[PDB]
């Protein structure tokens, strides 16, 4: 019951092309399976690792803009 927990983190820059494929996917599937990972490593060129991380970082980042005022779709005070 451990998906390998180690203290390894780093930040790097990315292009607008490769990302387009990744970011777009993030919306399709937050938890991409190996197949998807290996498939993305090509559509973007990055490596499985780089992908796995980047994706994981997103979930953390979004959580921020998610609670912040900024938001999509129709929503309001209406009991929901």
């Amino acid at each position: 019951g451990s998906s390998g927990s180690s203290g390894k983190r780093m930040r790097t820059s990315f292009k607008h092309h490769q990302l387009r494929t990744m970011k777009s996917y993030f919306a399709i599937n937050h938890n991409p399976d190996a197949k998807d990972l290996k498939q993305l490593a090509q559509k973007t060129g990055l490596t499985k690792r780089v992908l796995q991380v980047w994706f994981q970082n997103a979930r953390a980042k979004f959580r921020r803009n998610l609670l912040r005022q900024e938001n999509g779709g129709v929503s309001g005070p209406s009991s929901g």
